[PDB]
């Protein structure tokens, strides 16, 4: 081990919260979950190991039971017992908190009549059968339901703490925590910084004593940073560079794909997108093929749909007809579409494109907006917001066409029906298509894996086909880490990879 062992990781926005219940983005659970310790953590190779929660049994199809070890601890030294779990995810469903991330409760029983009101949070299938016994009650079985509890949204929360300080709670002087670091400065796209804690149960076993969160949202400005030596871990790399990186940093340069599907965001119940013939024609003019190999250049995969070729629950990707069709066909279809939908040449169409302030962003805008020019006759007008301003236009419906991109909570394709189910805290575009929410209701009473998964594919495929959105491609996981930096494997496919997990070597 190295003497010293401070660690600075680049993440590409300001967080939009520390509170667990406001936590939705891939920043606020990285810089999250090494605050907070959930019932399990995903550890550094992708695994569901204990966190609070020392052992777990699938009792019966729709009951989970959680045993805590007796010795985990809150940052004022207070212990942790079951009844902070009761406490967070009750508040987590009460519609009153106005938590945008219910989809992780959703699952547990009661939750979603708890969301809508028509029941009290008290109602909610968690119980404390001691102070160190969680059952869980399930609407319907879930096999992999652990993985669930590693995520942010359900991390325990301090509820004397909240209580105490209301909004300011997670303020650096106020905040009480559970993970293996403490908060120690936060300041809003400056820097967050954290300290090991002494008060975590596992503290003996957490070798990285120092982390630094540093917001950049320019890639190229993070590549010149980790260069200087200001920072170990980057986000990202910069889109095009993958060549001239790879030579000159080597194996520093991780490389792999992501569980994680790159999507522009359309509003469907804007008066032109509403009408499926025009997302259509949208989505199949895009040129995936030449946007990755020239223009992201880090391996990214084109993409159809939201499932990523290897999520477990599907057979198969979303792939169609047109992806194998000359550009000049795809082009006069969807032109034709156009037409049909009211929006041929004497009526053409105007839209906004907003996106995240960045250099990758910016070139995949671009080029979507010369695309639609060129071949559609269509225009996108650039626009460029901050990401929690562009997370909150997005749930209010305040753009038209919008970048977007989710990263599997867990590895089952359930989580991307998050984004499309209706009624879902997460269905941005607002979608809604009741068969494919009744397709999927029965594929998770299948008892046979296989059933299951047929009938995911098929409720897959039919949301697809109605183009709710426009999938670009799956995510690369290239990013650039010291060399002295240990413990990093290529097998995190979700990329969720905590501090802790890591330590400083040489
Ligand atoms: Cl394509």
């Amino acid at each position: 081990l190295a003497d010293q062992q401070d660690l600075t990781r680049q993440v590409p926005a300001e967080v939009e919260s520390l509170d667990p219940a406001h936590i939705e983005s891939w920043t606020g659970n990285t810089i999250g979950l090494d605050l907070f310790e959930g019932l399990a953590r995903i550890d550094a190779s992708g695994a569901v190991v204990p966190g609070v929660a020392q052992a777990w049994e699938h009792k019966a199809p729709d009951t989970w039971i959680f045993k805590l070890r007796r010795d985990a601890k809150w940052s004022n030294g207070q212990p942790v017992t079951a009844a902070d779990f009761v406490y967070a995810w009750q508040r987590l469903a009460d519609p009153k908190t106005g938590s945008k991330y219910t989809i992780l409760v959703e699952f547990v029983k009661n939750a979603s009549a708890i969301i809508a009101g028509k029941q009290p949070p008290g109602d909610l299938g968690i119980r404390a059968i001691d102070p160190y016994t969680i059952e869980v009650k399930t609407e319907v079985p879930v096999s992999y339901f652990p993985e669930l509890t590693a995520m942010a949204p359900l991390t325990p929360v301090n509820k004397d703490a909240v209580a105490k300080f209301g909004d300011a709670w997670t303020r650096p002087k106020n905040i009480v925590s559970n993970g293996p670091y403490t908060l120690v400065d936060w300041q809003p796209n400056n820097r967050i910084v954290m300290a090991k804690s002494d008060k975590y149960w596992n503290a003996r076993n957490v070798v990285i004593r120092k982390v630094t969160y540093l917001p950049i949202e320019n890639d190229e400005t993070a590549l010149r940073m980790y260069q200087a030596g200001q920072i170990d871990y980057t986000y990202s790399i910069p889109a095009g560079g993958f060549g001239q990186i790879s030579k000159q940093f080597g194996k520093e340069l991780r490389p792999g794909l992501q569980l994680a599907t790159y999507y522009y965001y359309l509003k469907n119940s804007d008066p032109a997108l509403k009408d499926k013939r025009v997302r259509e024609a949208l989505a199949m003019v895009l040129d995936r093929e030449i946007l990755t190999s020239k223009i992201t250049q880090a391996g990214e995969v084109p993409m159809y749909g939201l499932m990523p070729k290897g999520v477990k629950g599907v057979q198969r990707p979303f792939t169609p007809d047109w992806a194998s069709w000359p550009m000049a066909r795809r082009v006069d279809y969807a032109k034709n579409l156009l037409k049909q939908a009211g929006h041929g040449d004497a009526n053409p169409l105007t839209f906004t494109l907003t996106y995240n302030t960045n250099d990758l962003h910016k070139k995949v805008a671009l080029f979507a907006a010369s695309e639609w020019r060129t071949k559609l006759g269509v225009t996108a007008k650039l626009e460029n917001v901050e990401f929690k301003v562009l997370m909150k236009q997005r749930h209010d419906g305040k753009v038209q066409i919008a970048r977007d991109g989710w990263f599997a909570d867990y590895n089952d394709a359930m989580t991307f029906f998050d984004l499309i189910r209706c009624g879902s805290s997460q269905n941005t575009v607002g979608y809604c298509n009741p068969k494919v929410d009744s397709l999927v209701a029965e594929a998770n009473q299948k008892l046979d894996d296989g059933a299951r998964a047929a009938l995911l594919t098929q409720a897959h495929d039919l949301a697809m086909n109605d183009y709710p959105m426009v999938p670009l491609f799956q995510y690369s996981a290239d990013r650039l880490v010291k060399s002295y930096v240990g413990g990093y494997t290529l097998t995190n496919y979700i990329d969720m990879r905590a501090s802790q997990d890591m330590y400083l070597i040489k």
